[PDB]
């Protein structure tokens, strides 16, 4: 139903998601000069040492790489978090051309594209609780730009061949999700939604100051990915990503001056 071409993309989700218009919509613009440093914003706890790595789907609007969330083995806690929150996925939005495809934009530029590690509060007990609650979601979201190759990125570059269209999916163990962090832990931080239909408005966003880098290589196998299903006519996965929404009556924090 929904997705991303003229027909029905962002611009129609509200006919069937009304909170589309809602009032802490995902993603926006990060004005730097307006975000405000919070010195008593904590780090970042990144605890993905354990992580279990099970399986990446072609969903038919990103890639999902999925991991085991039945135990607190890959969490995010710390920075604007109380509490514990899993690891269920990771996934991407990009563009068709290196100029587009990050969905939070920063001063208004736009990068080649944006990871999204989801994470959900274990005291919810499950990711569908989670979703209904406004402290349900924290989706860690890390830019892309075109340029050096990413290492830790290669190996699910690799696998992509074998999930090209809608509804395949293929073993993915033992991917360690370490790789595809930057050095810096710096991050801004707002109350928002899911970036894509149902939309609900029930993600702590935490975005990082420092992109990744990744080869033209590595993003143009992103570009050949399908999202229709196999024995379709086929139709590029290429800008997967919502336009920056109105900021409303909230205010962007920041970990760093
Ligand atoms: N984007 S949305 O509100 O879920 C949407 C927009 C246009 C649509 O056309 C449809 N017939 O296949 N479904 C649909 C959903
Ligand atoms: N793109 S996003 O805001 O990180 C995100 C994260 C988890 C999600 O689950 C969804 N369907 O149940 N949509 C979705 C979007
Ligand atoms: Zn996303």
């Amino acid at each position: 139903h929904w997705g991303y071409g003229k027909h029905n993309g962002p611009e129609h989700w509200h006919k069937d998601f009304p909170i589309a218009k809602g009032e802490r919509q995902s993603p926006v613009d990060i004005d730097t000069h307006t975000a405000k440093y919070d010195p008593s914003l904590k780090p970042l706890s990144v605890s993905y040492d354990q992580a279990t790595s099970l399986r990446i789907l072609n969903n038919g609007h990103a890639f999902n790489v999925e991991f085991d969330d039945s135990q607190d083995k890959a969490v995010l806690k710390g920075g604007p978090l109380d509490g514990t929150y899993r690891l269920i996925q990771f996934h991407f939005h990009w563009g068709s051309l290196d100029g587009q495809g990050s969905e939070h934009t920063v001063d208004k530029k736009k990068y080649a594209a944006e990871l999204h590690l989801v994470h959900w509060n274990t005291k919810y007990g499950d990711f569908g609780k989670a979703v209904q609650q406004p402290d349900g979601l924290a989706v860690l979201g890390i830019f892309l730009k075109v340029g050096s190759a990413k290492p830790g990125l290669q190996k699910v570059v690799d696998v992509l061949d074998s999930i090209k269209t809608k509804g395949k999916s293929a073993d993915f163990t033992n991917f360690d999700p370490r790789g595809l962090l930057p050095e810096s832990l710096d991050y801004w931080t707002y109350p928002g939604s899911l970036t894509t239909p149902p939309l609900l408005e029930c993600v702590t966003w935490i975005v990082l100051k420092e992109p990744i880098s990744v080869s033209s290589e590595q993003v143009l196998k992103f570009r050949k990915l399908n999202f229709n299903g196999e024995g379709e006519p086929e139709e590029l996965m290429v800008d997967n990503w919502r336009p920056a929404q109105p900021l409303k009556n909230r205010q962007i924090k920041a970990s760093f001056k």
